[PDB]
Formats: C-alpha cells, structure tokens, sequence
C-alpha cells in the first residue's frame, strides 16, 4: 500500500532511523526481558513490575497465542517502555506485532523474507544468527544489529568472539541461555549490546504470582549491567 | 505425489532408534536385515557411500518387505530417484539443499533433510517440510542445541543423529518432540566386516528393551 | 580463467600451518615475510579486517614473489578485485555467501570459502567447491564437528581455522581430509607490533618441525 507523499527511498530511510533508534536503546538498557505468557492478562501486572523496578524493556514471544493481545495490552498501560515482539518467523506475524504497537522484531533464525518484509512495511527487525554465512547473508541485506541465539549451545563467548572478529560492523544481542552468572562475560565483548534473558520474568514465576520474586531479580540485574 | 510423512512419522515415534547402515559388500544387508528385524527393530538408514548402497536397499527390500528402509547421504535428486527405484520410502540428506527438497517433490519421494541452527529450520518451514534430522547432533550443542530449536519451532518434530550412543540417547527422547534417533553403534562397520552377528543382535536387542521397556 | 585450486591444495597440504595476519602497519609485513619464509613457513593469509591488508599484500608479493598469499576476510567482489590486483593467490572468506563466490569466477581468482555446518558444505558442493577452510573451527564443535563433515562429504578438504594452537593442531591434521590449519599465534599482532623476530622465528620453526618431521 502507497502513502502519499512516501517513495522508496524514504521507506528506507525510515527503516535506518528506526534500526538507529532500536540500537541507542538496546545499547542503554543491556538486558532484555523475554516474555511468554500463558494468559494476555498476566502483561500487565508483570510490565508494571518491570517498569517500577527500573526495567522498561519487554520481548513478547509469538510462540504463545496470548501474544498480540499482550502486546496491545502492554502497549496502553506503559506507553514509554520499549516493546518488542520476539519468534517472529514471518511478515504476517510482522505486521500484527506493528499493528498492536511494538517497535521491533526478533527472530530465532535468518529469514531473507521476513526481513524485506519488515523492511517494506517499516519495523526494525533485529533477526538471529548464530555462524559467519548467516552474518554474511545479514549484512548483504544491510542490517547489523542481530541476534545471536542460541547463545549458550552455540558455543558461547567463544563463539561470539570468533564471530565479532571478523565482521567489524556487527553489533549482538546474545539470547539463549544468559543468567545473571555470564551475562556480564558476553557484555565485556564491545560488540554486544545487550542481552535477551528470561530468567527475571521466568514463566514459573509468573504463573505462580510470585511478583516480589521478578522484582527482586530486576532489580538485581539492573544494577549489575549498568552500576 | 501424495507424502508419506505422516505413516513415517508414525514409525519412527514407535522405533524411537534408527540403524544407520554403511555397507561394504552389498550381500551383507541381507544377514544384518534379519538380525536387527528379527531382534526387535525393522528398520534401516542405508547411507549412499558408495554405489553398493543402491544394491543393499533392492536386496533388504526383497529380504524383509515390511523393514522400513531410507536411503541417507542424499545430496541431489539423481541419488534421490536411485533410491526410489531401488524400494527406499523415504530419503535423509546430512544437510538443507532446497534444491535437493525441490527434486524429491517433482520425483515424488519424502525427504528429511538435515539441520543444526535456527536460519535452516526456517529455510525447511518454508519449503513446507516439519520432520527433519538433526545433524550432527553432539558436535552442534546436543540436547542444549535440541532444546533451543524445538522451543521456538513448536511444528518440527526432529531425528537427532551424529554422536548418539546408549549413554545419551535417553536424554534425546526424552525430549517431546524429538521423534527418533538415528545410530551407528549397533550396526558399526567394523562388527558387519567381522561377522560379529552376536554382538549385533545383543546391542539391538539391549537398545529396543532400554528405549521401549 | 585456469583455476590453480590443484597447486594451491598442493601448497597447502605441504605447509600443513598458515600463518593468518592481522597487520596494523603494512611495512611490518616485510621482515614478517622475511622471517616466515627462512624459518620454513613461506606463506601468508592477510586478513582484510586491517586497513593495511591490500597494501601488505602488495608489498610482500614484490618481497617474496614465490610465497602463497591469500588474502582474507573477503565479503564481495570489490574486496576480490583488490586481493587479484594486489597479488593474492587467492581469496578466503570467513563464510559462504554465492555472490562472493560468482564475483570470484569473474573475476578470476580462486576462493576458499568458510563453512561450519552440514548445509553450508552442501551449498558450496553445489557451486563446484570442494577446498573449503572450517571456520570457526573449535567454537563449531572442533574435531568432532569435522569428523562429522567429512564422513559424509567425502570430496571435501578442509583448512580448519579458529583456535587452532600447537597443542590441538596435531588432532585436526590427523584427519585426511584435512590439508592446513590457518593459526595466528606465531604471529600474533603483539609479537608483529612489539617486532618480537626471534621469537616469530622460534614459534615458526618449532611449528614447521611439529608438523613436518
Ligand atoms: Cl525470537
Ligand atoms: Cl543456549
Ligand atoms: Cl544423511
Ligand atoms: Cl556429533
Ligand atoms: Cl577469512
Ligand atoms: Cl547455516
Ligand atoms: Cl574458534
């Protein structure tokens, strides 16, 4: 669909505006809570935990149903949080992420046509990776902020370093396995942004309403990655 | 070409352990068929390292009808059609070559072909493929990497092979979504050229009794 | 365009080790080559992740006209023009990418792309490629992840890269399949810039005797 007063080239331009503003962000706040949720209902009270322990950052997998109300939900009670909608493994997805209001996508893998399609209707999409090919693949289509998951079981910091080495341009969010206990090795690597991590909303948590317990993790991991 | 995925799909959740065979003599299919068929697991991986493959795969067809046979090491639709012709139901591919997916499609034979990260299970998604190997399955992370790929991907239903013995085999099928997983140790080159036809009927039938007791 | 992949696998396989450098100041790569060379390794991989690298290579090519010069890190055609005009041998790239590849055919010089999975083997068999360097080797799996490639995939030869030391290296080429591991640790960018000579020269001779005894 054509906006008036839209070509091509602006919707370029856009998409690097928005990779710009997803990165400064990513780069500030280090850790990303990645969100499943079993019942819509439940973002709420655990946004609010996140936002008033100093975490206004959010995932929301699209590997539960529950996911794009979530996000419209989260979206209207913390107008200022950074929403994302991660397992996003295509356009349609894509765009009902866009609709209900969150400002990027993650993937688990690289999709060529997940990413134009992202491209096209003008969402930042941080996709993942995890060897030299698919990097390359990555940066052919012009993006260099990406997803390195699964971070653990693909070979961990090792990996990373490995991988960083010889691709000065990449920028990593790390996901798949960080705890409290690595997080800050993969941070130590200039090249790493942040981390996705699930620990401090960990679904065990929020199914038993154990609210005072996510706090005390966010909190916790908000001083350590930035003291 | 109407897919079979679903009829192999079935009997692999009930083998739960697949014989990965590499052949020499061709003949030897026929005694190491009736060992593993008459000891509880009627089915074979017969992987094309050489053109004797094609001729094991006839022979294990005429031998035992009912063995579920594949043809692994499938690398392009020739190797995929050989296969066909020669009786397999179903053919494996160590890697993801959509271009070898598309001729298994124009020729009409099943493919599973095999991945080890997140960009190639999507590329398989996106050919309509839900069953596939995964390989090698210890050397890229082992049930960590396992766990990894069918959390996001609740369709693929995986075959874990490369590195799988007794000793871990457990902790893959453990795993829901994991349907089988595919083994040399019990049909090992070295005990086929040896005749060690005790050994391998003891190895099958200690494996059938520990995954399906 | 002759493709001279038979003389640089020759070349490789004789060498066993290739030294990888990362050069800050493409003046150093002069007595570096000097001092590789007449201790036994006459070889270079000059990473284009430096600044320095086009100007290194062309330097060492008039220095040491007989030595094997790749050049590396190569992401695009541009990149493999450069490397041509320079006076590289060859390209080497850390990943796989078609275009890469299809840029080189033009272009006219022979690539050694990287590959650490089933399906990326797979790819670049499809383009004709069989020379293909492992990478990152021991992040990937190590020797485990090799064995695993060329059981299957009989026609490769690997150059394994990544972590590869004198304490590891012996493992890797105990494989057939594997012709030379790249390794950086003789000359390491703090012994190049700090021009530690005796002992590049010792690390160099002691490598080569390690491997060529
Ligand atoms: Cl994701
Ligand atoms: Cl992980
Ligand atoms: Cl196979
Ligand atoms: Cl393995
Ligand atoms: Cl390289
Ligand atoms: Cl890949
Ligand atoms: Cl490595």
């Amino acid at each position: 669909h054509h906006s008036s007063g839209v070509d091509l080239g602006t919707e370029n331009l856009y998409f690097q505006s928005m990779m710009s503003t997803i990165n400064n962000q990513l780069k500030a706040l280090k850790v990303i809570p990645v969100i499943a949720i079993d019942n819509a209902e439940d973002i709420i009270p655990l946004g609010k935990v996140l936002a008033e322990n100093g975490l206004p950052a959010a995932e929301i997998t699209f590997r539960s149903d529950a996911a794009v109300e979530a996000i419209r939900l989260l979206r209207q009670a913390q107008p200022e949080m950074l929403i994302g909608a991660g397992t996003i493994l295509n356009g349609e997805q894509a765009l009902a992420a866009k609709e209900a209001g969150a400002t990027f996508v993650v993937s688990p893998g690289f999709n060529p046509n997940t990413v134009r399609a992202c491209q096209e209707i003008g969402i930042d999409i941080v996709p993942g990776v995890n060897n030299p090919s698919t990097v390359e693949a990555a940066l052919e289509m012009g993006l260099t902020t990406l997803k390195f998951f699964p971070a653990e079981a693909s070979g961990g910091i090792s990996m990373v370093k490995s991988l960083v080495g010889p691709y000065g341009d990449i920028r990593l969010m790390p996901t798949g396995g960080i705890t409290p206990s690595n997080i800050d090795n993969y941070l130590a690597i200039p090249q790493v942004l942040a981390c996705g991590g699930t620990w401090m909303v960990d679904k065990k948590l929020v199914t038993n309403g154990e609210w005072d317990e996510i706090a005390r993790l966010t909190r916790e991991i908000v001083e350590q990655v930035n003291p």
